[PDB]
């Protein structure tokens, strides 16, 4: 398993459309999750899984 | 530092109340995440500070 910030994903690793696709999410929740800087964390598995969360302080 | 589930820093580490006081929030904003069983991670440090995150599934 790979953890990974969305930013550097996206930059360094996979497109929009593809994660997109491997999350089952509309690509402009993507866009939106750059766009507002989203701590949005990607985790990768090795049997092929893509996983998302948004980390969120509390208090925030 | 260590990270560990809400539920688990409340049965070995402390409780609701000191918790609370500790990040910063109500007593109540705590009782709120136990009674919605909301995923929350508590941060313990090595000097004794905790933080607080939740972590939201996408979608």
């Amino acid at each position: 398993m790979k953890k990974i910030p969305l930013s550097k994903y996206l930059e360094e690793h996979g497109t929009q459309s593809a994660l997109a696709a491997a999350l089952g999410v509309n690509q402009s929740a993507i866009s939106q999750m750059v766009r507002a800087g989203r701590s949005i964390e990607i985790t990768l598995y090795e049997d092929g899984r893509v996983e998302a969360n948004e980390i969120r302080p509390i208090p925030a």
